[PDB]
């Protein structure tokens, strides 16, 4: 099963067939792209907030219009999916979902209302993909560069009626159901600690700060409780390579961030009338990102090490998440390093699936965004910038969807694309949920 | 070669499976949907300005979130295209095209700048995917629900620096290197009767009624010249049913409005906070979209049946041009009206070509559009509507990347789907220029 090599501008984009991407009739290597049998691992890249015009966004600045990512759109097979969530209320859909009802749609197989997690419009658990995986014997990793907290990585091992129960503090307030000290199964933190995934790495270390209000380990941080689980923590990337085994008995969570974990690219807020009354903007590398702090890719790369281990298979849920942070905040630079990070992730996935050749690999976003690429001259009412990309010419940014504080998601249908066996099923139209089907099937997960 | 039947929620939204567009693992289907065999015949669909969001937005109002487009959503090979235009002066890629570029790249399989049509950036002339077609010995047809005049269709037949050179008097002044009079080719206008495609369907009469300052109908109306030089002229619903014959010793020029036809759908413009201050709109039909006006499917069917007289085979374009149109004009019903209206022409050309067994169908947009899909409450700084779903549940589209009277196009790249022999090669990322060899290829064209 090959994968795009290349894909980009094959010579002078001003001359007759010089933009063209394909050098052939791509009918045979599509037919060897195809195929059916098990997947032995899966490997799930969730841009989040990462539409079609993100990527293309990101594309433009970094490689030029011509160009072509490595990682991102090397995936043969593609399609557009629906991400519509449902009004708790009427059931009836809700054309923009948020973070936490699209992620519990594809975790879980159910569509449901904004800012629940794995539960339904009646708030009913549902299991998802990884307590299933675990369930039948397979290695599972949740991995992400936003705190574990965050809807995207929580939707794989907690279930709770909002997205804002973090820990015990939040959701015996907000969440009074799930309140562990209330009989419930705890917050969305606690559920992580439980649902004992093998490789876990993520930010938000100060939420695991709090105490327990009740159960074996009340009194206790959830640091402290961690540790006495028998959870390796690990704070920084020197130590994340020290680890040797990540399973069941010695199961890994990383902690890289009291939060979210830094951005890659600075540059200034998109402005009203910035691409007019502004000069262009160059992204500069942020001198913060460390050499102590894993990169996606070095997180990504050590997780699929660790769970290869296991001889039943694995199922790696990666995620670029500060995509939709910076996209929120209308911050241009950090929005487009965060998918050229994402990029680098993918092209590790794409790499050892390659070689396995029983890896199912998805690359997609779990709703679209405000960004959009507007003309030079453009006067929106909203912020816009002018970058300076990679083609030495200027491309103008706009959001302008609100004008509160941040900019909001947008219901568009949007990219997935897939490689490995079974990938096939994300070809055409297809919805979110049906992702969750497909994974399941795909891994044989019974 | 099958097609998607059905891709809608295949049951109750709120419940687990409930949701899902897929019964079983596509792999087998897909291989089917593969084949290399040449194209006898091909139709192009394009939708201007015709996005992923804009068909979301469509399929959300008329169809419902879980429902199914059975021309637009039906095609099997999916994929997404790039549309960079390039700047004249420095052959530097211009992220935002307007449709005259776009056109020309499809059409000729060379970029170019932003108003050229059928000329490089040096302003030289590249012969279009008709003009070989024709050359071959294979019908043509070249459809539209606007002006003939207008970007689209007359990237087919017309060779000018400006996209403004409508007829005689434009050229003159805006392209003299091309007016008649001073030894060029010809207006727009004067060129499309030149290059006599079999059937030529659309709008901008009024144009026909200039008169050539040059050559053999100097003096003459473009109506008369058209009348003089064989040219069967229809101006209704009726008298094009009454047509039979559709060849190169009878061609068939119908002229069916004075400027665009008819919009299907009426509905008020987007509004400040419209969403907020104002009630859900339902869209209504328009009254004088007429018994006597031709519908875009109508027209499709008679092209494809006058045009498949010919034993050769043909190439055919046709054009849902009015969604561009309202989405400049943020009217989100006519907007939704013109592709619902595009969907029936879809559908008429999947019906034929799953007949005939060797047309390869291809529905696609020229650019990406303004239109967002944003939440009920959303509070935006441009244009916002509220529209009551099929779904019995409101839906609010933006507009909001121009502060000036039209809003703007956009760089992100869309979807592209494709249905018989060669329609792998839509699949993956590929550019627009492309499209122009996949055609020329599957046509086996020399
Ligand atoms: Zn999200
Ligand atoms: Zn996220
Ligand atoms: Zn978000
Ligand atoms: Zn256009
Ligand atoms: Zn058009
Ligand atoms: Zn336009």
């Amino acid at each position: 099963m090959p994968v795009l090599e290349n894909r980009a501008a094959q010579g002078d984009i001003t001359a007759p067939g010089g933009a063209r991407r394909l050098t052939g009739d791509q009918t045979a290597a599509l037919r060897d792209s195809l195929s059916d049998k098990p997947a032995k691992n899966i490997i799930l890249l969730i841009g989040d907030g990462m539409g079609d015009s993100e990527i293309t966004a990101a594309r433009n600045y970094a490689e030029g219009a011509g160009g072509f990512f490595k990682g991102i759109d090397a995936l043969p097979l593609t399609g557009q999916y629906t991400h519509y969530a449902l009004n708790k209320k009427t059931g009836k859909p809700d054309y923009v979902t948020d973070s936490a009802a699209s992620a519990t749609a594809w975790s879980t197989g159910v569509k449901t209302y904004n800012g629940a997690l794995g539960v339904d419009i009646h708030e009913k658990d549902h299991p998802t993909i990884l307590e299933m995986a675990k369930a039948a014997g397979l290695a599972t990793g949740n991995v992400s560069t936003a705190e574990l907290q965050h809807a995207t990585p929580a939707a794989l091992v907690a279930h709770v009626t909002s997205r804002k129960c973090y820990g015990p503090s939040a959701t015996s307030e907000k969440c009074p159901g799930n309140a562990l000290e209330k009989g419930g199964k705890g917050s969305i933190t606690e559920q992580l600690l439980n649902a004992r995934a093998d490789v876990t790495l993520g930010g938000g270390a100060k939420t695991f700060a709090e105490t327990a209000t009740a159960g074996e380990w009340q009194g206790k941080t959830l640091r402290e409780q961690a540790q006495a689980r028998g959870y390796q923590l690990v704070s920084d990337a020197a130590s994340l390579n020290s680890v040797t085994e990540a399973n069941q008995q010695k199961p890994l969570l990383g902690l890289f961030a009291d939060g979210n974990m830094p951005v890659r690219w600075l540059g200034p807020k998109a402005t009203y009338h910035g691409n007019i009354d502004k000069p262009a903007v160059t992204c500069t590398p942020n001198p913060q990102r460390n050499d102590s702090v894993p990169t996606l890719a070095q997180m990504t790369d050590k997780a699929i090490e660790l769970l290869s281990k296991n001889e039943k298979g694995f199922f790696l849920q990666v995620e670029g998440a500060s995509i939709d942070h910076q996209d929120h905040a209308a911050n241009p630079c950090g929005q487009i390093g965060e998918t050229v990070d994402l990029d680098e992730a993918v092209q590790r996935a794409l790499e050892f699936a390659k070689k396995e050749g029983n890896t199912l690999v998805i690359v997609t976003a779990d709703h679209a965004h405000a960004s959009q690429i507007v003309a030079p001259d453009t006067k929106a009412p909203g912020l816009t910038q002018a970058l300076n990309t990679k083609d030495g010419a200027v491309m103008v940014m706009s959001y302008g969807n609100s004008e509160e504080d941040s900019q909001e998601h947008t219901g568009s249908q949007l990219r997935i694309a897939a490689y490995g066996p079974h990938a096939a099923n994300v070809v055409g139209l297809t919805d979110q949920t049906d992702l969750f089907y497909t994974m399941k099937a795909a891994l044989g997960l019974k």
